[PDB]
Protein backbone atom coordinates (compact mmCIF):
# COMPACT_ATOMS: atom_id res chain seq x y z
CA UNK A 1 0.00 0.00 0.00
CA UNK A 2 2.49 2.64 1.27
CA UNK A 3 0.55 5.97 1.94
CA UNK A 4 3.39 8.11 2.86
CA UNK A 5 6.71 7.55 1.97
CA UNK A 6 9.29 7.07 -0.93
CA UNK A 7 6.90 4.51 -2.78
CA UNK A 8 5.39 8.31 -3.57
CA UNK A 9 7.42 8.37 -6.29
CA UNK A 10 7.04 4.62 -7.73
CA UNK A 11 2.54 5.75 -7.35
CA UNK A 12 3.03 8.65 -8.82
CA UNK A 13 5.46 8.44 -11.61
CA UNK A 14 3.28 5.45 -12.47
CA UNK A 15 -0.34 8.11 -12.78
CA UNK A 16 2.24 10.34 -14.89
CA UNK A 17 3.37 7.77 -17.57
CA UNK A 18 0.11 5.75 -17.58
CA UNK A 19 -2.29 9.26 -18.30
CA UNK A 20 -4.84 6.22 -18.93
CA UNK A 21 -4.97 5.85 -15.35
CA UNK A 22 -6.85 9.12 -15.32
CA UNK A 23 -10.14 7.89 -17.48
CA UNK A 24 -9.52 3.97 -15.92
CA UNK A 25 -9.77 5.22 -12.55
CA UNK A 26 -13.42 5.87 -13.10
CA UNK A 27 -14.43 2.23 -14.74
CA UNK A 28 -11.61 0.13 -11.61
CA UNK A 29 -12.81 2.64 -9.43
CA UNK A 30 -9.50 0.96 -7.36
CA UNK A 31 -8.22 4.33 -6.40
CA UNK A 32 -11.05 6.67 -6.42
CA UNK A 33 -14.00 4.36 -5.60
CA UNK A 34 -11.67 1.74 -2.91
CA UNK A 35 -10.79 5.14 -1.02
CA UNK A 36 -14.53 4.92 0.48
CA UNK A 37 -16.10 1.45 -0.90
Amino acid sequence: KCNTATCATQRLANFLVHSSNNFGAILSSTNVGSNTY
